[PDB]
């Protein structure tokens, strides 16, 4: 019994695409038992830095006094401000009152209260359990600093993530810093020296071998800025072409991209204080090419880069391209992108990640682009129906599998957690 | 209380926007007191400079004889052209037919000489009446030139505008043809130098106190080319950080910028004759960062630069965007950039201006902006309820007042006409 | 007669007016079949067409080496696997694969590749060419023709004349782009060009261009540009181009088409399917249309990115056509938005589409393809002004329509198409 029309075609994707267990393969989540920094709750939801940004645009309390607040006052702060003062129609704002529905909390009574004492019931494990659950998420790739104290710690001692959440490699600040990172590297017993020579050569590769050892990461991850160039005389050309590729290569890990931001624009606004810029792709094309035996994830920032990474995939079969990063984040965004995406690619991309810093925010991400993707592919399997080509059911769940899952851990060369 | 349909979301969101009285905070109109600068009737909606680009197209007839032609035989022509020859599918014709429309006329009959007969009967006072009214528009924002000969003669002689129309003190020949307009100032008796000197900044800035003082301006505007930067070492970089920025915190009026106009690519065309270049976003940023005690008034014409705009607003309180300026006031475009706002920022922009240069072009840039603007609204609103949330239908109309009108007069720290008669 | 009462109405009225009227494709890389074999037809053409190369070789465990070292059949048995079977075929240019067959009658829904070859295996070139231009509803094909391509040159060189539904277009790549290593070809030929730009460079420039123009009669000279394209500009290019081409193109009053934004060869390995894009300057083309008032330029670009200026551009410019979606912009979601920025700001003053088609049948699939989505443009545009009060007419909507798939191309190059011709 055959998909023989776009009514029953919408029904059959729909549901294909709710099903699909989905592979988040880039978040800021941390598996539980790494402890606080793992974040949730309402009040984390309320004080996301994309509400904080919005926030701003509308009250008289001074970023200073905002900072001064307790996180609850906070979260009234932006609740009344966002939401009671002016409909809360934003895309981050909906994204709250998503994540409440999807909990089984109503957004109809506005009862903030209410909202707080669910979350006060439960500990971080269940509500993990829950989340990744009402998410249909069956594993998370973390970003993983192993410059940021309040993380490493966790490391250190010894403990694992649970098997659901998969880690990545962040190298911010060795690419980006090493003129301040390079101290640190010394300390910890890297002895790499004021000189660009062997010796420091092989002590950072010996940092990122040491790593990867401990963390077992995905991939390896770096976010750049608009001006971003390669090859380059600096420390950060110097390190992807001497250490990090080599690396990568010889353990056959994928180098992450993440390039289009300019950092801290308005230094006041802490986490909400980015900006972005459109990059060259010649850095891009110049690693693809010379580097066939490197594999690359590459995302970008710039609304004004995405057809252009487009055709770059078609060029490249080592380049993989994944989601739609933050300022790109929003439903017309997602849309004209996922669009062009499949039209020039078919299926060979990850349409989405979540890059989610507060538990819940898996609920929303994926609830909102799920649906914006079901009905990109519901066009595009019309389009092929109405042209004579015979769509069976096994066939869409093999594509939404490929795009929400197994697209990733195929290039990345790794089981995932049900696999393993 | 609550809605819960889509049939009766999209009612109340399209009656909200539709009853709500619009600010226009940026045209090209005057109050009717102030002569013949102002523009109205179709054989101006005809020869509009967007409708003169589109037939020069099409017509064998050259620019030249053109500009030789009188206003009748210009419009006859355009008619002519673009709507019996081709069909007037293109939004600026568009737009004159919901004109011609939202008057009573009937553009089914294409009698072109029954149309002109309506203008024919009437007072320029009487047409701002009829056309406020039909567009709903409450207050009109005049751009407001003292280079301008014609102009300037009006405020010289103490002529002050109608209560709906507000001042903009327009500044781009003072910032960017300084080299001109160092000679005028000092024919006017401001004793600017040839250096740029601690006299030439205080006379350049009572200049603009006289100005300000002058006209009650809303804000004080310029236009300016995609390779604008500041900081610069420049005429307009040093007239803007010595003068024009420190005058307009002294006295809380916004500086408004829009930027990308690359000005007479084809000078044969006049006003139909200028082009657009993507600009870099640093001047703008370093502006905002490094004069937080200024507002900033920000639209740009280049597409590419919209989305970064959009996410600079989420950076800067201190900026407010506003409008789908020229060659952005196009539907597919003042969609898709009112979608990206609404999804970045929520209410807090200004969604729309119209640059109206023609009395009756309210009536169409109001009526086709406002449609697009109520398809957005609706579908932002039914997201939210598909979530869960109830809106009310005072919640929308304050939502739509917000965006149409006060979201402008709270930025820049003033009352409408309506609540001036009141307080 | 009747007025148009409904969008409903509106809708089949526009749909039957685009689907009937006959199609002046004027940028295409199809030949006339008396050409022989430069004429690419069939279904294993159709499946190793480059976008799908790039496209399979992001999938497949074959090596490009491996690929290239395969027969035909070969490749298109590997691309039918990897991008139709292995995966659903949802891309743009393997929906068009599956457009095409369904047009010529052979059913996708049986996925029986060797019949499909056996269809084609029956006929012949000149059958072919009936059938696909019937099909697509295609009255007249404007070829690419380069004589600096041997394959092409003997044909010319052999004086066989192009069937009449096609016509020369001359493309100047190997002239203005590569100029230091095409003159010693200009000189082989008896084009005397000297070292230096002087006066008899020009004048043998010139002449070559003069005597192609009266072999071919072409209807417009063409180019493909870098993203860094720059004129003026003190560069073999930028010489050529002031004093040979704009001269020679003027006196003969033929157009000069520039596609602008190829960045060539960024993965030389996968051949055709090895070209990039970047974003250009608009400051050459604002140049050229400015300070050539006397001459026409046909103008398509590569970049997303540079869409909306170039319809400004068009604005301010009446010796401006902009032509088509080319490329990479050759995708609905491009399509769409394209066709409704140039028709907000430029009515039906410009071309809306043209196939750069490489293998014969996919006429069939870039006509159906985009003749669907400007339809639906039209539609939006036509109920925009019918609820503004005026009254379209059915007559108007053919005329219209005729301007935007044949009439602005043969109006803008000062010539007839072949109907217009043989009634002349
Ligand atoms: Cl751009
Ligand atoms: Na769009």
């Amino acid at each position: 019994m055959s998909i023989n029309s776009r009514e029953v075609l919408a029904e059959k994707v729909k549901n294909a695409v709710n099903n699909q267990p989905v592979t988040d393969m880039h978040t800021h989540l941390f598996s539980p038992n790494f402890g606080e920094i793992l974040l949730w709750d309402i009040d984390e939801l309320l004080t996301y830095h994309y509400l904080v940004a919005e926030v701003m645009r509308w009250t008289d309390v001074s970023i200073e006094a905002f900072w001064a607040m307790s996180k609850r006052e906070q979260a009234d702060l932006i609740w009344e401000e966002l939401f009671i003062k002016r409909s809360p129609v934003s895309e981050a704002c909906r994204g709250v009152l998503t994540c409440l529905q999807g909990l089984g909390l109503d957004p109809a009574t506005r009862d903030l209260q209410v909202y707080r004492e669910y979350f006060a019931k439960k500990t971080s494990e269940e509500q993990v359990d829950t989340v990744l659950q009402l998410a249909n998420v069956s594993d998370v790739v973390m970003t993983n600093d192993p410059f940021d104290d309040n993380e490493r710690i966790s490391w250190l001692e010894g403990k694992q993530p649970d098997s659901r959440f998969h880690a990545a490699l962040r190298l911010d600040p060795l690419l980006n810093e090493y003129e301040q990172t390079k101290h640190r590297l010394r300390d910890w017993g890297y002895k790499v020296n004021d000189e660009w020579n062997e010796g420091s050569i092989q002590e950072v590769k010996r940092f990122l071998t040491d790593w990867i050892e401990r963390m077992d990461p995905v991939y390896m991850a770096v976010s750049l800025p608009p001006t971003f160039s390669f090859p380059e005389e600096s420390n950060r050309g110097r390190i992807i072409r001497d250490c990090l590729l080599p690396v990568a290569e010889k353990h056959n890990i994928p180098f992450a991209m993440m390039i289009g931001v300019k950092k801290r624009v308005h230094p006041a606004l802490g986490d909400a204080g980015d900006f972005v810029g459109k990059a060259s792709m010649d850095g891009v094309e110049h690693l693809l090419r010379e580097y066939p035996n490197n594999k690359f994830l590459v995302t970008m920032l710039s609304r004004e880069n995405q057809h252009e990474l487009v055709v770059l995939a078609r060029k490249f079969s080592n380049l993989m391209i994944f989601g739609c990063w933050w300022f790109m984040n929003n439903p017309e965004i997602i849309n004209e992108m996922t669009r062009m995406r499949m039209e020039m690619l078919g299926t060979s991309f990850i349409p989405q990640h979540s890059d989610a810093r507060v538990l819940e925010q898996l609920i929303y991400k994926w609830h909102h682009s799920k649906s914006i993707i079901a009905e990109v592919l519901i066009d595009k399997y019309d389009d092929i129906l109405q042209a004579g080509w015979e769509v069976t059911e096994e066939e869409i769940k093999r594509d939404v599998a490929d795009l929400f899952s197994r697209n990733f851990w195929r290039f990345v060369g790794r089981n995932d957690h049900v696999t393993s």
